[PDB]
């Protein structure tokens, strides 16, 4: 689980969206698991506007913060799951590092700010969505 909170906005995995953040949607995408709920606080983060390809990210099932290398933004393949069908989830990004399913949602951040959630992994692998190009979120 997990949420980014920038401006009058959440950021969350749409598979783990709740009743609420379907109430206030903004804008949601099957295609990047993402989805984009209105508050009426004001959040806690700001967003990296940047190419880093290095970064740290924050895993629940240990409780740590791991440094990753990870790749740019792209059409990866995603096994069918009980949340969608077997299909290629975009700007996504793959690192080497620890994750399990009730990891979706951890912050990977680099030094200019946040970059992304995870939201796929398995077998020593950790697969994050990009929201750096969601300039509106600013
Ligand atoms: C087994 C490790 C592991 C680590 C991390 C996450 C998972 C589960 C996973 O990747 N899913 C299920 C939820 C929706 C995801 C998607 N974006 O399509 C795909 N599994
Ligand atoms: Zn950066």
């Amino acid at each position: 689980s997990g949420a980014i909170y920038v401006g009058n906005y959440r950021v969350v995995n749409r598979h783990l969206a709740t009743h609420n953040d379907w109430a206030n949607l903004v804008w949601e995408d099957s295609s990047r698991d993402l989805l984009v709920s209105s508050t009426t606080a004001q959040g806690c983060d700001t967003i990296a506007r940047c190419d880093c390809q290095t970064g740290v990210y924050y895993c629940s099932s240990r409780r740590k913060h791991y440094p990753v290398s990870f790749s740019k933004p792209s059409l990866i393949f995603v096994e069918a799951s009980e949340y969608y069908p077997a299909r290629y989830q975009s700007h996504l990004m793959l690192a080497v590092g620890h994750s399990e399913p009730g990891d979706c949602g951890g912050i990977l951040r680099c030094q200019h700010g946040v970059v992304g959630i995870v939201s796929t992994g398995g077998n020593g692998l950790v697969g994050f969505a990009d929201v750096r190009d969601l300039l509106w979120l600013d």
